[PDB]
């Protein structure tokens, strides 16, 4: 869905970022103050001594919901950079049909 | 698969344990020394002053492999205990399509 497509559903949000024209050291994620920071920045030598460098930045709002603890970031083959992360459960019938043991170690 | 399954394959470790004479607060897991150890005591009373107390430990060894800071126990409605990690991924091919960017909190 173009360049940048952010989905947030009922289970998880979602950022899809097209960068294919970095690499992916070139790129950076950090999550402050409930946003999401993602930077990049490359650059290529040109013909006859010159270059060029290509640079962005995108912050993005992170849903209230979003479990910062359990956030994920890949880029793919193609270019394409994923940021996501599941929502907290309602608390809905949590534990009504299997209950949680606790595992202490 | 009777009393105790257990089930161990390229991705996970699972124990199924069937405790359905037992309630869900009468389960301890604990996790020491590479074993998983299971503990369960359940008290009834009966008719004419009586009572039964019904009890059980489970040792079981937990693979090398398994990540034991990934580990889930639940007990379903029919009173199977479920205690299951994942193991840890081969690095064959790791970040080979896609690859993963660090997250920055
Ligand atoms: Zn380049
Ligand atoms: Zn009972």
């Amino acid at each position: 869905s173009g360049i940048s497509e952010v989905r947030s559903d009922r289970d998880k949000f979602v950022i899809f970022l097209d960068v294919k024209h970095f690499s992916p050291e070139d790129l950076t994620v950090k999550v402050q103050e409930d946003f999401v920071e993602i930077h990049g920045k490359h650059n290529e030598r040109q013909d006859d001594h010159g270059y060029i460098s290509r640079e962005f930045h995108r912050r993005y709002r992170l849903p209230s919901n979003v479990d910062q603890s359990a956030l994920s970031c890949s880029l793919s083959a193609d270019g394409m950079l994923t940021f996501s992360g599941p929502k907290i459960p309602s608390g809905v019938d949590a534990g009504h049909s299997e209950r949680a043991i606790p595992v202490s170690r």
